[PDB]
Protein backbone atom coordinates (compact mmCIF):
# COMPACT_ATOMS: atom_id res chain seq x y z
CA UNK A 1 0.00 0.00 0.00
CA UNK A 2 2.05 3.08 1.10
CA UNK A 3 5.40 4.27 2.53
CA UNK A 4 5.78 6.97 5.22
CA UNK A 5 8.84 8.96 6.35
CA UNK A 6 9.66 8.39 10.03
CA UNK A 7 11.49 10.74 12.35
CA UNK A 8 15.04 9.69 13.21
CA UNK A 9 17.61 12.17 14.54
CA UNK A 10 21.36 11.82 14.83
CA UNK A 11 23.17 13.71 17.58
CA UNK A 12 26.80 14.35 16.65
CA UNK A 13 29.66 13.53 18.97
CA UNK A 14 29.95 16.28 21.60
CA UNK A 15 27.69 17.68 24.33
CA UNK A 16 24.32 19.13 23.28
CA UNK A 17 23.09 21.54 26.00
CA UNK A 18 19.32 21.71 25.67
CA UNK A 19 16.02 20.76 27.24
CA UNK A 20 14.33 18.46 24.76
CA UNK A 21 10.52 18.29 24.84
CA UNK A 22 9.19 15.76 22.31
CA UNK A 23 5.45 16.27 22.82
CA UNK A 24 2.28 16.41 20.67
CA UNK A 25 3.11 19.96 19.48
CA UNK A 26 6.57 18.78 18.23
CA UNK A 27 5.03 15.91 16.28
CA UNK A 28 2.31 18.06 14.67
CA UNK A 29 4.83 20.75 13.65
CA UNK A 30 7.31 18.21 12.20
CA UNK A 31 4.54 16.23 10.49
CA UNK A 32 5.37 13.04 12.40
CA UNK A 33 1.97 11.45 11.79
CA UNK A 34 2.88 8.26 13.74
CA UNK A 35 3.98 10.25 16.83
CA UNK A 36 7.16 8.22 17.17
CA UNK A 37 10.76 9.21 17.61
CA UNK A 38 14.11 7.53 17.11
CA UNK A 39 17.22 9.25 18.41
CA UNK A 40 20.73 8.08 17.77
CA UNK A 41 24.12 9.30 18.92
CA UNK A 42 27.73 8.59 17.93
CA UNK A 43 28.24 6.30 20.93
CA UNK A 44 27.13 5.89 24.51
CA UNK A 45 29.60 8.40 25.90
CA UNK A 46 30.85 10.25 22.82
CA UNK A 47 27.43 11.93 22.42
CA UNK A 48 25.87 13.69 25.44
CA UNK A 49 22.49 15.43 25.81
CA UNK A 50 22.71 17.74 28.79
CA UNK A 51 20.69 20.16 30.93
CA UNK A 52 20.56 21.05 34.63
CA UNK A 53 17.00 21.93 35.79
CA UNK A 54 16.12 20.83 39.35
CA UNK A 55 12.81 20.43 41.17
CA UNK A 56 13.72 23.01 43.86
CA UNK A 57 14.48 25.74 41.29
CA UNK A 58 12.27 28.83 40.92
CA UNK A 59 8.98 28.20 39.13
CA UNK A 60 9.35 29.37 35.49
CA UNK A 61 5.72 30.54 35.44
CA UNK A 62 2.58 31.14 37.52
CA UNK A 63 2.30 27.37 38.04
CA UNK A 64 3.62 25.89 41.30
CA UNK A 65 5.87 27.31 44.03
CA UNK A 66 8.93 25.68 42.43
CA UNK A 67 9.97 24.10 39.14
CA UNK A 68 9.00 20.61 40.34
CA UNK A 69 10.20 17.06 39.76
CA UNK A 70 8.19 16.51 36.59
CA UNK A 71 9.29 19.74 34.99
CA UNK A 72 12.98 19.00 35.79
CA UNK A 73 13.66 16.70 32.79
CA UNK A 74 16.60 17.07 30.42
CA UNK A 75 14.60 15.06 27.87
CA UNK A 76 10.87 14.33 27.75
CA UNK A 77 9.57 11.95 25.11
CA UNK A 78 5.96 10.88 24.44
CA UNK A 79 3.91 9.38 21.60
CA UNK A 80 3.44 5.79 20.44
CA UNK A 81 7.08 4.77 20.41
CA UNK A 82 10.47 6.15 21.35
CA UNK A 83 13.84 4.60 20.65
CA UNK A 84 17.10 5.96 21.97
CA UNK A 85 20.51 4.57 21.07
CA UNK A 86 24.22 5.19 21.65
CA UNK A 87 24.24 8.41 23.66
CA UNK A 88 24.26 9.86 27.16
CA UNK A 89 21.44 11.82 28.65
CA UNK A 90 22.28 13.73 31.81
CA UNK A 91 20.77 16.05 34.33
CA UNK A 92 23.68 17.88 35.96
CA UNK A 93 21.68 19.84 38.56
CA UNK A 94 23.36 17.81 41.29
CA UNK A 95 22.71 16.53 44.80
CA UNK A 96 18.98 16.28 45.48
CA UNK A 97 19.52 17.70 48.95
CA UNK A 98 20.47 21.00 47.28
CA UNK A 99 18.67 21.25 43.92
CA UNK A 100 15.95 18.67 44.54
CA UNK A 101 14.68 15.97 42.17
CA UNK A 102 16.17 16.30 38.68
CA UNK A 103 15.13 13.94 35.86
CA UNK A 104 17.41 13.04 32.98
CA UNK A 105 14.77 11.14 30.97
CA UNK A 106 11.00 11.53 31.32
CA UNK A 107 10.06 8.42 29.33
CA UNK A 108 6.35 8.81 28.53
CA UNK A 109 5.84 7.04 25.14
CA UNK A 110 3.65 3.92 25.10
CA UNK A 111 6.68 1.90 23.92
CA UNK A 112 10.20 2.88 24.93
CA UNK A 113 13.40 1.15 23.85
CA UNK A 114 16.86 2.30 24.92
CA UNK A 115 20.02 0.57 23.67
CA UNK A 116 23.51 1.48 24.90
CA UNK A 117 22.27 4.65 26.62
CA UNK A 118 23.91 6.20 29.68
CA UNK A 119 21.50 8.01 32.01
CA UNK A 120 23.09 10.30 34.60
CA UNK A 121 21.64 12.16 37.53
CA UNK A 122 21.24 11.95 41.32
CA UNK A 123 17.66 11.89 42.62
CA UNK A 124 14.94 10.64 40.20
CA UNK A 125 17.30 10.17 37.23
CA UNK A 126 14.92 8.05 35.14
CA UNK A 127 11.15 8.43 35.24
CA UNK A 128 8.84 6.00 33.39
CA UNK A 129 5.17 6.90 32.96
CA UNK A 130 2.61 6.55 34.41
CA UNK A 131 2.35 8.71 37.49
CA UNK A 132 0.67 7.28 40.62
CA UNK A 133 -3.08 7.90 40.87
CA UNK A 134 -2.89 10.82 43.34
CA UNK A 135 -0.21 13.30 44.41
CA UNK A 136 1.02 12.95 48.01
CA UNK A 137 2.13 16.63 48.16
CA UNK A 138 0.27 19.59 46.65
CA UNK A 139 1.32 20.27 43.05
CA UNK A 140 3.70 17.31 43.16
CA UNK A 141 2.90 16.23 39.59
CA UNK A 142 2.97 19.66 37.90
CA UNK A 143 4.43 18.98 34.46
CA UNK A 144 3.45 17.66 30.99
CA UNK A 145 1.24 14.80 32.24
CA UNK A 146 -0.17 16.31 35.44
CA UNK A 147 -3.79 16.20 34.28
CA UNK A 148 -3.32 13.60 31.51
CA UNK A 149 -4.75 10.07 32.02
CA UNK A 150 -2.52 7.55 33.77
CA UNK A 151 -1.60 5.57 30.64
CA UNK A 152 0.56 2.47 31.07
CA UNK A 153 3.84 2.24 29.13
CA UNK A 154 6.13 -0.66 28.16
CA UNK A 155 9.89 -0.07 28.31
CA UNK A 156 13.06 -2.02 27.44
CA UNK A 157 16.58 -0.88 28.43
CA UNK A 158 19.43 -2.94 26.95
CA UNK A 159 23.16 -2.57 27.68
CA UNK A 160 22.50 0.74 29.39
CA UNK A 161 24.21 2.45 32.30
CA UNK A 162 21.98 4.22 34.84
CA UNK A 163 23.33 6.31 37.71
CA UNK A 164 21.91 8.00 40.77
CA UNK A 165 21.19 7.77 44.49
CA UNK A 166 17.56 8.25 45.53
CA UNK A 167 14.70 6.65 43.62
CA UNK A 168 16.66 7.00 40.40
CA UNK A 169 14.58 4.47 38.51
CA UNK A 170 10.90 5.15 39.25
CA UNK A 171 7.37 5.26 37.84
CA UNK A 172 4.48 2.90 37.06
CA UNK A 173 5.80 1.46 33.76
CA UNK A 174 6.18 -2.16 32.84
CA UNK A 175 9.91 -2.09 32.25
CA UNK A 176 12.77 -4.50 31.62
CA UNK A 177 16.39 -3.67 32.29
CA UNK A 178 18.56 -6.22 30.49
CA UNK A 179 22.33 -6.47 30.99
CA UNK A 180 22.52 -2.96 32.47
CA UNK A 181 25.04 -1.48 34.88
CA UNK A 182 23.17 0.24 37.73
CA UNK A 183 25.41 2.69 39.61
CA UNK A 184 24.59 3.94 43.12
CA UNK A 185 26.27 7.31 43.72
CA UNK A 186 27.69 8.20 47.13
CA UNK A 187 25.97 11.00 49.04
CA UNK A 188 28.65 12.70 51.09
CA UNK A 189 28.12 14.38 54.48
CA UNK A 190 27.12 18.00 53.95
CA UNK A 191 28.90 20.72 55.90
CA UNK A 192 26.74 22.82 58.21
CA UNK A 193 27.95 26.23 57.05
CA UNK A 194 26.95 27.96 60.31
CA UNK A 195 29.40 25.67 62.15
CA UNK A 196 32.47 27.05 60.31
CA UNK A 197 35.07 28.23 62.81
CA UNK A 198 38.69 29.35 62.39
CA UNK A 199 40.58 26.64 64.33
CA UNK A 200 38.04 23.80 64.67
CA UNK A 201 36.24 21.26 62.46
CA UNK A 202 32.75 22.11 61.24
CA UNK A 203 29.81 19.77 61.81
CA UNK A 204 28.31 17.60 59.08
CA UNK A 205 24.94 16.03 58.35
CA UNK A 206 25.61 12.33 57.68
CA UNK A 207 23.16 10.28 55.65
CA UNK A 208 21.36 7.33 57.32
CA UNK A 209 20.77 5.53 54.04
CA UNK A 210 22.84 6.09 50.89
CA UNK A 211 19.98 5.47 48.47
CA UNK A 212 17.23 3.39 46.90
CA UNK A 213 17.71 2.27 43.30
CA UNK A 214 14.15 1.56 42.28
CA UNK A 215 10.91 3.23 43.42
CA UNK A 216 7.93 1.76 41.48
CA UNK A 217 4.23 2.74 41.68
CA UNK A 218 3.14 -0.27 39.69
CA UNK A 219 -0.65 -0.84 39.33
CA UNK A 220 -2.02 -3.98 40.91
CA UNK A 221 -2.29 -6.19 37.85
CA UNK A 222 0.81 -5.12 35.90
CA UNK A 223 4.22 -6.90 36.16
CA UNK A 224 6.12 -3.65 36.60
CA UNK A 225 9.90 -3.33 36.76
CA UNK A 226 12.24 -6.27 36.10
CA UNK A 227 16.06 -6.18 36.21
CA UNK A 228 17.68 -9.10 34.40
CA UNK A 229 21.38 -9.97 34.33
CA UNK A 230 22.07 -6.43 35.59
CA UNK A 231 25.10 -5.34 37.66
CA UNK A 232 24.67 -3.08 40.74
CA UNK A 233 27.86 -1.13 41.51
CA UNK A 234 28.89 2.09 43.25
CA UNK A 235 31.50 4.82 43.06
CA UNK A 236 32.25 4.86 46.79
CA UNK A 237 29.10 4.09 48.81
CA UNK A 238 29.88 2.23 52.07
CA UNK A 239 28.89 -1.38 52.61
CA UNK A 240 25.24 -2.23 53.17
CA UNK A 241 24.07 1.39 52.73
CA UNK A 242 21.85 1.01 49.62
CA UNK A 243 18.48 -0.66 49.08
CA UNK A 244 17.45 -2.12 45.71
CA UNK A 245 13.89 -0.84 46.01
CA UNK A 246 11.30 0.90 48.11
CA UNK A 247 7.60 1.08 47.11
CA UNK A 248 6.73 4.59 45.95
CA UNK A 249 3.11 3.35 46.05
CA UNK A 250 1.78 0.49 48.20
CA UNK A 251 1.76 -2.15 45.44
CA UNK A 252 4.91 -1.26 43.48
CA UNK A 253 6.72 -4.16 41.82
CA UNK A 254 10.45 -4.68 41.18
CA UNK A 255 12.17 -8.01 40.51
CA UNK A 256 15.86 -8.83 40.15
CA UNK A 257 16.67 -11.95 38.12
CA UNK A 258 20.25 -13.28 38.05
CA UNK A 259 21.59 -9.85 39.01
CA UNK A 260 24.88 -9.27 40.78
CA UNK A 261 25.05 -6.94 43.76
CA UNK A 262 28.11 -5.05 44.99
CA UNK A 263 28.67 -4.94 48.72
CA UNK A 264 27.03 -1.50 48.98
CA UNK A 265 23.71 -3.34 48.66
CA UNK A 266 22.01 -4.01 52.02
CA UNK A 267 21.50 -7.78 52.63
CA UNK A 268 17.78 -7.15 53.33
CA UNK A 269 17.59 -5.81 49.73
CA UNK A 270 14.31 -3.95 50.07
CA UNK A 271 13.18 -0.99 52.16
CA UNK A 272 9.77 0.15 53.31
CA UNK A 273 8.51 3.60 52.32
CA UNK A 274 6.97 4.70 55.66
CA UNK A 275 9.67 2.85 57.64
CA UNK A 276 12.89 1.60 56.01
CA UNK A 277 12.84 -1.40 58.40
CA UNK A 278 9.20 -2.42 57.80
CA UNK A 279 8.42 -3.30 54.18
CA UNK A 280 4.74 -2.87 53.39
CA UNK A 281 3.38 -6.39 52.90
CA UNK A 282 1.61 -5.28 49.68
CA UNK A 283 4.88 -4.58 47.84
CA UNK A 284 5.93 -7.03 45.13
CA UNK A 285 9.72 -7.22 45.51
CA UNK A 286 11.50 -10.42 44.47
CA UNK A 287 15.09 -11.56 43.96
CA UNK A 288 15.29 -14.70 41.77
CL1 LIG B 1 9.35 -2.12 24.16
Amino acid sequence: SHMLEMKKIFFSNGTHYQKLYFDEEYYKNNNVTDNSLHIKGAGMDVTTISWSDGGFDKAPDDKGIKLGTFRSYTMFVSGNEAIIEDLTIENTAGDGRIRGQAIALYADASKVTCRRVHLKGHQDTLFMSPLPLTEREKGGFIGPRENSPRLMTTQYYEDCIIEGDVDFIFGGANAVFKNCTIVSLYRAPLIDKNTISKEKAADYTDVPVQGFVCAPCTPEDEPGIRFIDCRFITDRCPDSSVYLARPWREKGAASFENCSFGSHIHPDLFAGWKDIYDLEKTARFKNL
